[PDB]
């Protein structure tokens, strides 16, 4: 059977029509067909499967069958193995999907597509067994192992494979398909991380020392010295020096260093303005440093807006805003800009001047917190941030138990100790603020224990208590109960709950570290990709880059590259050969496994015993 | 036979040697300053720091102990978790301290007190030092204090802490205490636990390697401790000017006997390896499968002959 000649578009349509009506694909096609019929031979046509693929693969499958609107039923499928793989994946037929993947031209991208579709269908599966099978699809493992073979073979053709635009998946890069598939473990592979490191260091050698890089950054003339080694590949001299300067100063690592230094400068300036150079309203006027700070924040907002909305040519504005608000650090950034605007507005007025100062102090807090996210690309700091995010839940469990016990103890002690105090603020003080401070070793026995209570003259009159002329007299009717309750509450909270929280953090760290590291590698991919369109000038100098780009656009990458036809064919042939080697090695290591040897020995011993018994019968006859 | 520059590089490659150089530099500077009236107090200060450094060297003196050395290596390995905790704590501490300084003393111009209230107090919050008497208005003592900038600078009266929005100050203190004293501290405890469990063995191997060098160092070390070691130094210098258990050269016969014994032991080792490989389960299965296949083919030939006969 010749699948290229066997599989036409008609047979593919017939295969899509002959769904067993008991799995997910039939229900999805039913919904799509009902929608198509309402909006108005074969039970389903290629438009329904195109819509299903769109739901799973937003634009990876664009033009697979819409382009010709359905194609000719009599024509051979251009990518028959791709179509069969998609058809088998869409209905959880993993054995045929494995076969069609092993028989396909572009297997890493196909495996990533299968991973994406399987994890998309795992949410839609009604039965638990099918959902479990989809959740154990192990197609990302196939992609990882095939790329391991490819990276071991060449390690240079592997990067080209990672960055080349695939023919069978609508010019989608393998890294693009991995990002869409959200393949954490594929991005954690050593080859992908090495390519990311090569991109990160730019034109410089990846073994460049950090100290020499910092010394070259602080002292620009050292760029032209041989202190920093670079990766190979009057007017001539000017061109050479300009090329060296632009090669050093446009690498992602130097851009990151400049951004970090300028953010430290921004925090220093913000704190100087807030603490030492904050002036009365415009009647007297904001200081010059405050105006520079306003301009600085304006440049920061421009960089954020550009990076978030002015980087993708084809992408929905509403979808871009949803992507922006989906990130919690972006929520922090919006909180920071809102606080800055509100504080500036209030500061411009005399009646709201102090409120403006307060809001600007909160804004400094928020920006200094953003400083944590700035260092998310560090090799050792990012996974720790992810680990903290994972331990927030143990923090919340401790907080639930502590809150219950704290409310009980605080309200009971308030009732037992100051029954006659009507002030709501002091009720809440003694009921929540004091027991909370008991956790941090702040135990003020001077107002809990009668023997320790100072004998300053104090009133029992309600009006005098409300007016604040004298403190209220703490009731000491049954103080043994107050002391006993304090003892029990201290025991519970400061021993059991605190050390239980310590134990929970220990266990969570030990069980989370590895997944946190894989997540960090996936996040590091996106962080490094963000520097491709990021200008080399840090704020506030980034205004120059913004103006230059805007003017160039109005007047007039290492990743995701398109190769010539010959090289692209050579690379796909090399990928197929590597896949054949991988499959042969798998079948070999299976064939000389202990279990297969035992099976072979048992079967052959049984057959040999039967044949020798026949021979013995013949000998007895003879 | 060893290069002077290479010897100096080897010396400065050791961090304990860096500590020793710091100690001797501090001693010399302190003595020099102490010899002068105008620098006497500075000399006393530097000599106190020098005592600190020497007492720290006392840790390295006990590096050859069976149980103490690996613990020193383990501490060296946990310094990195200390640094992670310090990064997170530094970020949160700077944020909280500067925000509280802005909210609470907006009119204080003294740089030293700005840095005090911005870093020294939040840092002490980690060790249970929470002075609510200057953070909470209801607890602030009513000693008479000035709002005049000149009087604040002169130090005649303490500045008046602003209590405009004190609920925010208390809430920020609550949140900062929660974060730093619970999450960061217990996370650091968890990180030390994991690091200890995953480091102890390699730390012990490193200690054994270091113990080799420490024991070798005693071959040329004189038996007299300081200050009596001056006698040994003078004696050796005079003997050199006027005129080991390890690394020994053997006679030819014994050396040949030892190399022959080594070769015989290596042959025994290789034979035992090949033997324990030959009677392994996998090799037995491979042998059985191959011989069963060959036997089946031969018995099939015999059965064909019997059918013919
Ligand atoms: C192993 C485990 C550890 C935990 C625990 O279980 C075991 O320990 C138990 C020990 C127990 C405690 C043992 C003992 C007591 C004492 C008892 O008093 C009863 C009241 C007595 C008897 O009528 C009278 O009171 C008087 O009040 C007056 C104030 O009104 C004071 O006047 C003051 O006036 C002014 C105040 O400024 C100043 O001039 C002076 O300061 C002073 O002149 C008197 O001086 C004082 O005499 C109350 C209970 C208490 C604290 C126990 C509580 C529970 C424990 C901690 C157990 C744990 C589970
Ligand atoms: C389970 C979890 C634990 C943590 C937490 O969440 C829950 O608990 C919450 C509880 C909450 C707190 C609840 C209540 C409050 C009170 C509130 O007051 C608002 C201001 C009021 C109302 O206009 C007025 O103030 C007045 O100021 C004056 C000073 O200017 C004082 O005069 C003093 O003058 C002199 C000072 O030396 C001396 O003569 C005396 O000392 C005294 O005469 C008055 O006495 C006092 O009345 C501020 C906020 C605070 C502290 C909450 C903070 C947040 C919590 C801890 C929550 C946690 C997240
Ligand atoms: C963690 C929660 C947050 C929400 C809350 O409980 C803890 O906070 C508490 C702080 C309380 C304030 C504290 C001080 C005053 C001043 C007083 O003159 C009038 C009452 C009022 C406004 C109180 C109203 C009730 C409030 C919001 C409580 C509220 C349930
Ligand atoms: C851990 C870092 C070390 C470096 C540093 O920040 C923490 O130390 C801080 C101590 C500060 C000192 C403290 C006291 C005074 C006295 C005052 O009359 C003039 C200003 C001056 C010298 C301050 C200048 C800025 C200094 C060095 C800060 C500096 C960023
Ligand atoms: C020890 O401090 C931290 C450790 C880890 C994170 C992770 N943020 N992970 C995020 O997604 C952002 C975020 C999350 C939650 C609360 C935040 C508050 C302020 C600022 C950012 C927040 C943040 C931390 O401080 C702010
Ligand atoms: C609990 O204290 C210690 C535990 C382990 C070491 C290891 N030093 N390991 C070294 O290589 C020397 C060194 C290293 C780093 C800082 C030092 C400061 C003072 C003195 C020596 C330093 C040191 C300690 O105190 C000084
Ligand atoms: C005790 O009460 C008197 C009023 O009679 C008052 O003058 C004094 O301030 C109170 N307490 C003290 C000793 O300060
Ligand atoms: C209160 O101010 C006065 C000046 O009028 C001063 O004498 C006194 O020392 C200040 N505080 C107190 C009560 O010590
Ligand atoms: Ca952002
Ligand atoms: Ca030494």
């Amino acid at each position: 059977v010749n699948i290229k000649q066997f599989l036409t578009y008609g047979r593919l349509q017939e295969l899509y029509c002959s769904v067993s009506e008991k799995n997910l694909l039939h229900t999805l096609l039913l919904k799509k067909n009902q929608e198509r019929q309402a909006q108005l031979k074969f039970r389903f046509t290629f438009h329904e499967v195109s819509k299903v693929l769109k739901d799973f693969l937003d634009d990876t499958c664009k033009g697979f069958y819409q382009k010709l609107n359905l194609p000719d039923m009599d024509r051979r499928c251009e990518h028959p193995w791709r179509d069969l793989f998609l058809w088998a994946i869409l209905q959880n037929r993993q054995e045929m999907a494995n076969y069609f993947w092993a028989m396909g031209p572009e297997a890493v991208a196909a495996a990533l597509v299968g991973c994406k579709i399987m994890k998309e269908m795992a949410h839609l599966a009604t039965e638990a067994e099918s959902a479990r099978s989809m959740k154990n699809a192990k197609y990302e493992q196939f992609a990882m192992d095939l790329f391991s073979e490819c990276y071991s073979n060449s390690e240079d053709r592997a990067y080209s494979l990672l960055v080349r635009k695939t023919c069978c998946w609508s010019k989608a890069t393998v890294l693009n398909i991995a990002t869409l598939a959200e393949a954490k473990c594929f991005f954690a592979h050593d080859g992908v991380q090495a390519l990311l490191t090569k991109v990160w260091w730019g034109a410089m050698r990846t073994d460049t020392s950090i100290s020499r890089l910092v010394l070259t950054f602080f002292i620009p003339p050292l760029v032209w010295t041989s202190l920093i080694k670079f990766n190979p590949e009057s007017a001539t001299f000017i061109r050479v020096v300009l090329r060296r300067w632009n090669r050093f100063w446009s690498a992602p690592v130097t851009v990151f260093m400049g951004n970090v230094i300028m953010y430290f400068a921004f925090l220093i300036l913000f704190s100087y303005v807030l603490l030492l150079d904050f002036r009365p309203p415009p009647p007297y006027g904001p200081s010059a440093a405050e105006i520079i700070l306003y301009f600085w924040v304006f440049t920061l907002v421009l960089e954020e807006i550009r990076q978030s909305f002015f980087t993708d040519e084809d992408m929905s504005i509403l979808k871009k805003m949803k992507l922006y608000v989906e990130d919690n650090w972006n929520k922090c950034d919006m909180v920071a800009i809102s606080l800055f605007v509100v504080g500036l507005s209030c500061r411009m007025a005399m009646s709201t001047y102090e409120a403006g100062r307060t809001v600007l102090a909160l804004d400094f807090m928020v920006f200094t917190l953003r400083l944590i996210h700035i260092f998310a690309i560090h090799k050792q700091l990012g996974p720790k941030i992810i680990i903290v995010e994972r331990m927030i839940k143990d923090v919340f469990f401790f907080l639930f138990f502590l809150s219950v016990w704290l409310i009980a103890y605080g309200v009971t002690t308030q009732a037992l100790l100051h029954p006659n105090d009507p002030r709501i603020d002091w009720v809440f003080r003694r009921a929540l603020y004091r027991p909370y401070l008991h956790i941090f070793g702040q135990i003020p026995l001077e107002e809990i224990d009668a023997a320790k209570m100072p004998d300053d003259n104090c009133t029992t009159d309600v009006q005098e208590i409300i007016l604040g002329t004298l403190p209220p007299c703490p009731n000491i009717y049954a103080n043994w109960l107050v002391i006993l309750l304090l003892v029990i509450y201290l025991l519970v909270t400061n021993v059991l709950l605190l050390n239980l929280l310590i134990a929970m953090f220990s266990y969570t760290f030990q069980v989370v570290q590895e997944n946190a590291d894989i997540f960090w590698k996936f996040q590091r991919y996106n962080l490094i990709v963000e520097y491709h369109s990021r200008p080399a000038l840090a704020p506030p100098f980034i205004i120059i880059s913004h103006i230059t780009q805007a003017l160039l656009s109005f007047i007039k990458d290492l990743l995701e590259r398109e190769l010539p036809s010959g090289l692209d064919q050579k690379l796909m042939t090399w990928e197929t050969v590597q896949k054949e080697n991988y499959l042969a090695k798998l079948e070999h290591e299976h064939r000389e496994s202990s279990g297969e040897r035992l099976r072979y020995t048992s079967s052959k011993v049984q057959t040999l015993l039967r044949m020798v018994g026949g021979f013995k019968d013949q000998e007895k006859r003879m």
